[PDB]
């Protein structure tokens, strides 16, 4: 006896330069103008049917927000239900789909975004959510295509896993993707497609109902419409866009789900959280529940530290994509030693950064941030640096809504490392700075970790080995991805991947299974 | 740039024979004669302080309830919480030390329990929970010792990454930043070496509650895992009251996870409250829950009897049917009936219930403590009074001397039963017969009834029905069988955060 399996290996997608003159640069020009003066208007979808409600809603281009990028509708309860009963349907034999199949779906969906709409996806990400064009394109090849040829590569290969049989027993594990339905749900004003948020329970033959945000809308259909084009079957991925909270009180009513796949902010999943044990005596199964949230995330200097690594890293770490990244820094402790020769940099470096349209100038540093109501936000902040007696703005500090969104990238100094403005999350260009005590550095680290709520990422900058050493011990837990000498939003498995995507993570692929173990005696 | 791999080859721990004359018999009847009429006095366990307080409990032998076979003491409130405080105190340095070095300890505990400690961990579950010799013999060597082994290979094994070189990278396994609770309830069939250990292993600090009713091997286990270098404060034990315990932990901002084995709503109350809490917590507390289902044998007309036979009964009734993973629904075709019935009713009458430790020919004894008699003594009168049940055989029970229960066989003529649907976690194997030409309607049967679908079975000489039959139950047993018996014949990862460090040189 014998029967046929197949194996995958995949590299990550190479990054383009879109040097002056190179062709990538050529079509993504092409791609731009494309949209300059354009609408789509985007149904939500449920199967292969469009479906229109009255409850219209507008993507603006941040940059531009006369510029209405697409119209689309929120799910009421009624569409919601439908889009689960017929999910719910397709489920059985999705599930039963080989995995070599599904994944070749996910690949060919890869391939697509690689070449052929790579312009596409990068032009929708740009004009659609004020992504500079290195943005749109490290996050296209690191986290959308990478995500979609890994998932598939270890899915493949998880399947491979198998018990050696040691007769008369005949053993196998199947891995089966979970009964009901999983809620894919990112927030209306988030940064991010998601994609994998209803990718990865996707390939690993699971249905979803998936609520993209409202402020990546465009995009997040350009994904949507790329993967079923690919060949992903109707009822499988349910583009369902809605209200926060009636896609929420209706998914953690329904007796069907099986899990929620989250990214958005830690009071949020605390409530989803709370509304599914609530309703735990309705499900038929356990739902499972993913959630990405945090943080305030810092960059420890110590006075060893090479001071252009530190400016340079600590800049672009709080300023790229206007500091709008979960991984953002938006605290930097500095010794007192080094404080004058960093605080001169970060100034005359801070006068470089150009801001302002990203489809009209590649120059362009960042833009605009996502929406009037992060705009208003971060106004606020801004007017609580120049009024609280223990903060200082030493750069930037300006904010113009009447073309776009537009902030000024921002550098306060706190004097009080327990201040609100080192604590909270601000989701913007702003930059908080903590001068430390040189004779007290020992007690800054500790300082950093028990003033964490919600750690993401960090960094320590020291050419001293032993400081290295004992910071990494000090901030274990203040951090789930950590960087020595490098900056907290990562630098160029999936090239985008971390903590959240290994095992143990709430990430962790395998988590979108429930492995079935088959015996059987001869 | 280059470097050493560290990897673990780990071999199964076998089960003894325990045949007359050998030396594994020898030592167990040695071992079982120490626990007659004796009483072991177990503290609870804080660091290395052993701590009474005045809430003196007993556990009691199941044959023989008049037995009482150790004494010990509850938790309260003040003790728990100095327990929480201690192991938070020691919880860094546990984290911090080698994976190498903490799977050593499991490693030698395992070795221990394999060796000289072997006829005792089976003598103090024989005594203490009421297991046949060979039941105690696959639990010792199946959920602790192989547990202990195979947990410290895939701990030791996942730092076993790609070799990164000057822009470096690498992933730290973190234990999670809190502590963990171990939970099985106050009558609970389960040692929990694997409850407190698994996550002890990986980096956390553990408040371990075992069951009042497996104290005895509980707290063996216990004193094994410090004498095999197991660190104060990393596990604390500490016997409590179920529900002070679970609001306790429940109720300390230091909680990062609980660690379960038990009943579904128990467990699902354990899942509430910590939601209803989720606020005052500094991390999200991670819950595990192992508990048992409603467990089925199919039948398609062309099995065979004898295994059907065979592996029904010793689902359903070895241990009492106190196995998570036991039988206990049983669909035939109308055409096997006759036959399969006369070959279930001859062999029920051979099935000897007794004392365990007194009579190795015992197939099963006395269940585990007066509430489960009590829970399955109404099932039997249920089985008796309801018009849709026949006893087909036993029925009966006496508490008189310990809480024995004969094997009951009961057969319903509806398929949507209680008895067809509810968990008795006892010696009750409920029987539906199906029309021969009506078996794919039974299958969706089987499955539309499952709540929980922990193990089953199908038993079919026709392939083309084990495949169908297997696409059907897809979702209704994780443990499948084919031909044999619904008891049988990347856990860990729950209790690590994994952190990413990168490097720039
Ligand atoms: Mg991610």
């Amino acid at each position: 006896r014998w029967k046929h399996t197949s194996s995958l290996k995949v590299a990550n997608e190479p990054v383009l330069a879109f040097t002056q003159g190179s062709p990538e640069r050529d079509a993504l020009q092409k791609a731009l103008k494309d949209l300059k003066g354009r609408m789509e208007a985007i149904p939500c979808v449920v199967g292969d049917e469009e479906v229109w409600t009255s409850d219209v809603q507008y993507q603006v281009s941040p940059f531009n927000h006369g510029h209405k990028v697409a119209k689309f509708c929120y799910a009421d309860k009624s569409l919601l239900n439908k889009a689960i009963e017929a999910a719910l349907a397709a489920r059985k034999e999705w599930d039963l789909k080989p995995i070599a199949d599904r994944a070749q779906i996910f690949l060919k969906a890869a391939d697509m975004l690689s070449g052929p709409r790579r312009a596409e996806i990068l032009a929708k990400t740009m004009v659609g959510q004020g992504k500079t064009v290195i943005q749109a394109e490290i996050d296209a090849a690191a986290e959308l295509i990478d995500f979609f040829r890994f998932n598939a590569k270890y899915a493949v290969e998880l399947e491979g896993q198998q018990p050696i049989s040691v007769p008369p027993s005949t053993n196998s594990t199947v891995y089966r993707g979970l009964e009901g339905f999983v809620a894919a749900i990112s927030p209306f004003n988030f940064t991010a497609i998601g994609g994998n948020l209803a990718g990865a329970p996707a390939l690993m033959g699971n249905v979803v109902l998936w609520k993209p945000s409202d402020t990546a809308m465009l995009a997040s259909y350009a994904v949507y419409r790329i993967l079923r084009e690919a060949g992903l079957p109707p009822n499988i991925i349910q583009f369902v866009p809605a209200d926060g909270p009636l896609f929420g009180d209706t998914v953690t009513s329904s007796e069907h789900l099986c899990g929620i796949n989250f990214t958005g902010s830690v009071p949020t999943f605390k409530h989803l959280w709370k509304q599914v044990a609530q309703n735990l005596d309705r499900f038929h199964t356990f739902p499972r529940l993913a959630g990405e949230c945090g943080g305030k995330n810092f960059h420890f200097v110590h006075r060893s530290a090479d001071v252009e690594s530190v400016v340079s890293g600590t800049l672009r770490s709080a300023f790229e994509y206007g500091g709008q990244k979960c991984s953002a820094c938006s605290r930097l402790y500095v010794p007192h030693s080094l404080w004058p020769q960093i605080k001169g940099r970060l100034l005359e470096e801070h006068s470089r950064i150009k801001v302002g349209d990203p489809a009209e100038d590649f120059g362009t540093f960042f833009s605009a941030v996502i929406d009037a109501k992060s705009f208003a936000r971060i106004k606020k902040w801004l007017e609580h640096a120049r009024s609280s007696p223990s903060l200082t703005i030493l750069a930037g500090g300006k904010c113009d809504d009447s073309v776009g969104y537009f902030v000024e990238p921002c550098i306060v100094e706190s004097k009080d490392p327990q201040e609100p403005i080192m604590k909270e999350e601000i989701f913007g260009p702003v930059l908080s700075v903590y001068v430390y005590p040189d004779d007290k550095y020992k007690e800054t680290l500790q300082l950093v970790d028990s003033t964490t709520s919600y750690g993401l990422t960090g960094a320590v900058f020291s050419q001293d080995k032993d400081v290295v050493q004992e910071a990494t011990k000090v901030l274990r837990n203040a951090a789930g991805n950590f960087y020595i000498n490098d900056k907290s939003t990562g630098s160029i498995g999936a090239r985008a991947s971390g903590t959240n995507d290994k095992p143990g993570g709430p990430h962790y692929i395998l988590r979108w299974t429930s492995p079935q173990v088959i015996k059987e005696t001869h």
